[PDB]
């Protein structure tokens, strides 16, 4: 099943045995990168799912064997930012990986024998931030390149083929659950009020259909909350006048962008507390533990070298 | 009542005085392992109930005097995993201790003059994980050997004798509260839908009796939540078709196992916060405190040795 | 108002500048122990109210000037235990300070120009644990000596004089709010069911009066919760039989003591989280900060001494 | 967009790279203080909004380029105290900056191209503590100088001009939301009951107007809660008599000040937990990480110097 070195390396990747991870990796043994436990653990997914930044850095140093897609979906599926910046600095990125032109075949950084598929066999990596409304990740993605599928309503060329394949329409309502959350339309492309006011007529035309109804009604609710929240955070008369309707308009829009984003980040920081955040704090404490103890052992090794030098001097 | 060394050793076992625990244990005094305070504290139960992993390792190094049963029931009664792996690596385990063939007599790793009996004088150690739905501990136990009592409904050979003894039927309803929680039937033996659908008829036949009624009704509720939750996490048509009803079936079942286990672990990590987790964090901080301070004292001792060597050189 | 050394010493007593507290105290300046800020802060009350154990130890080393009563009432008014054990090891204790024979005059370890009076000008120190139901502090106190006022109902010798003085009857209902909470009657003196069943008739005789009514009704509720909770945690028939009514009786009573105390400590550890616990965690982190940084500065001082010795050797 | 040193300095100002902040600042490069990211981040606002006290100290050491107004509004908008004391020790303060005599023009320590305006283009810095009811900050401010606008009801000299300018009346109701919260009237100027009883007639005269009604009704509710809370915390008859109506009166008022402030601080410390406090704890852990690791690297540098000295001795 599992050798001794595999269990050492996997518990090291779990619990922040960072110098032990070093002394396992820089030894040239048959290290067997991508060892999987009873579930999909993959020795890197554990490092992402437990806030181990430098372990992910050391694993991305070895670009021989990896599974980067589930790693990025873990790092976005929770509120991590540093791990996302570490994963995006990789030669399988930087205008090498897009989302629009893609068949049903799987490949590198598309999960197969996955630990978990997030939400579908055809599922973009810019869909996970918007369902979670994580803003800074969308800054990073749209600053790279806006990754939106630009969904289409029945062209019937190859869309009818995928309609005849399987339950694609769940992914259709899911793709419309992309385009109307707070974070992307608060960051997409200017005159946000125009796009916000062109959404709910389209989702009511979706409500002409009768399959996924209440979800689209909730999307209309979210659009209404957007409109009211944009009407709330206004002080002077000109703010209200251009919320009702050149350079000053774009300045006022950027001001309301800043206000809505910062009040959304305040509203995220006034909630209850999940246990995963305490899991992250415990892993921080354990990483401090192993780093400080084994670098103190390195200090004792340097003192032993100095003692050997002094003993060689005293023997002389 | 208590000597000075006993109070030192007990507060050391409480609060993570790990090098003080070392300098007490490796001295060959009359150390009096298994000293008990005002309640059952036992100098090891404090280490388990306060997240002190290395103290439990050092105490399991001395296999002279111990009380392992309450230690394992503490380590499973809370969400500890490392302490469970430390306790199970012990010569009172590894196919040396089973659960089925057992009389009413107590023995080693069966608590007597206990700090606490968990739920009964005849109570298996694989019952505590399932009431708490801790998954990884059940992976470890069933990977050792599935430990289920395989309960029986009135054979009247010796079961009638224990019926005439005492209130065994509370333990009967308790033993049926084992077999229907999420974690074990999500991990027992394949075609989980068959076992889940054979449960509620049997618990309705229990509802023919009128002693413990609402508990069995709640078990039927939990089975219904299982069935609906298994119907939720499906995407393609074949998933729904084999949830409705060879190799592909077993693959689809393992996929749904992975999905349900990971969404259950996400649902555990989105709750409120008990104070015992902050107790664990405070004990982590205190363990860091004592480790770093007294190993820094060891560093000063090494520098004092180097100073004595340099003074002996300068005197020469 | 405040000199520079006073502000240094007060912020040191707040935030865990433990070696700075050392280098202020062991210097023989006019240190002015008991400096008070804008409110009652007293340079020791800050150490108690912010979890600074070693600072309280160093302040109790200097027994020249102090204010111990408010310190003990802070340490009991929150859930501290180590600070209580540190304060009780003091020559103003250990059968030197009692609670029954006491006039209205204030003295040492009775607060005057206090930061705060807890609940009254005549208020025992064993009343604060029972309102908070902190168990281990009551173990320590009753193990020293049970400190109960043994309240009396209208003797009219000097009780009528204090009745004619002021609103003593608020303290009368408060003194009856001592004697019926979970922790003391779970730890007072055996046959707890007898005392629990003799309480509510007496509090109904208090309900014959009409001043503080709903409080006494709530005390009767708490007594009912006690009786039902004692009826819950029973397994064998003999437990129920002696809960209904020699050596085995005392054994069964001690078993139910252990069970009720441990389930009460579990029920305390499953609640929501107040911000004061995070204040304690932040003060732990700051204490680690200042200890590790300034003892690392001591290590650099020792290395500078070794460098001076090596330079004196190389000059030779 | 951003150079390499700018990204290094900004992530250092975020995450507590305190010796890296030192080695960036004390190098005499074109460091570009006040670099702004995608939103207003300003390299100091990140240090304030993430609990980095020594980074704010090092940034206030360089008084060349700064933005102090948003820094103080961040430090007061959350519950920080040490950062407020660090910011107020600055030559743009100490009776150099007032609040009453001020036109509509912006200047130093008045935000422009701000990250965020808190509540208005004319908004005093003593308004943020009272809406948050932070007590110690108001002690510091009123101990400097009470900063209240002393609002006026229609003088029509220049007040009518600002009435004709814009929506000033939102700031009028906001300025009345200053003067009636718990913290300031619990700390303003004696006979608090007189001011508390002169408030609600004035806010009912505001309720003669019909624009902001329910807010003023809530202010009357808060005044009623004040009056009832002051009536609660009384024990002797004289306390009730002077709450109903010389030296003893002022003593009793100061006693009730102490009692109400300390019970308000207890009521703040019994709430649920926001995630921003865990953000502060994570930043404490990361600051400990970088400090201890890079000062341990300094210790290794000192040992390397000692090794070079010993090698020069052994070569001799």
């Amino acid at each position: 099943m599992l050798s001794i070195e595999e269990e050492r390396f996997l518990d090291a990747a779990e619990y922040g045995n960072i110098p032990v991870v070093r002394k396992m990796l820089e030894e040239c043994h048959s290290l067997n990168v991508n060892c999987v436990d009873y579930m999909g653990q993959n020795a890197l997914q554990l490092a992402v799912a437990n806030e181990h930044l430098e372990i992910t850095e050391l694993l991305l140093k070895k670009e021989n064997l990896s599974r980067v897609g589930d790693a990025l979906l873990l790092a976005i599926s929770k509120g991590y930012v540093r791990i996302v910046e570490a994963i995006l600095n990789h030669p399988a990125f930087a205008e090498g990986k897009r989302l629009a032109t893609s068949p049903s075949q799987s490949e590198l950084q598309q999960d197969d024998f996955y630990a978990y598929d997030e939400d579908g066999t055809r599922f973009s990596h810019d869909v996970t931030p918007i369902i979670l409304a994580a803003h800074c990740q969308e800054y990073e993605i749209v600053h790279t390149l806006l990754r939106k599928g630009a969904r289409i309503e029945r062209p019937h060329d190859y869309f009818c083929k995928c309609t005849e394949c399987s339950q694609k329409q769940k992914h259709d309502s899911f793709s419309h659950s992309r385009s109307r959350i707070n974070a992307y339309k608060g960051l997409a492309s200017p005159a946000y009020l125009s796009l916000s006011s062109e959404d709910p007529v389209m989702t009511a035309l979706e409500l002409s259909n009768e399959l996924a109804v209440l979800a689209n009604i909730e999307k209309e609710f979210k659009n209404d909350y957007r409109k009211l929240s944009m009407q709330c955070k206004d002080f002077v008369v000109g703010l209200l006048d251009l919320c009702r309707n050149p350079r000053q308009y774009q300045k006022i829009m950027k001001r309301l962008i800043k206000r809505y984003v910062l009040q959304a980040q305040i509203d995220k920081e006034s909630d209850e507390v999940n246990e995963g955040e305490l899991k992250e704090i415990k892993q921080d404490i354990s990483s401090l533990r192993y780093e400080l103890l084994e670098e103190k052992s390195q200090n004792t090794e340097d003192l032993a070298e100095l003692i050997r030098k002094l003993g060689e001097r005293l023997s002389l």
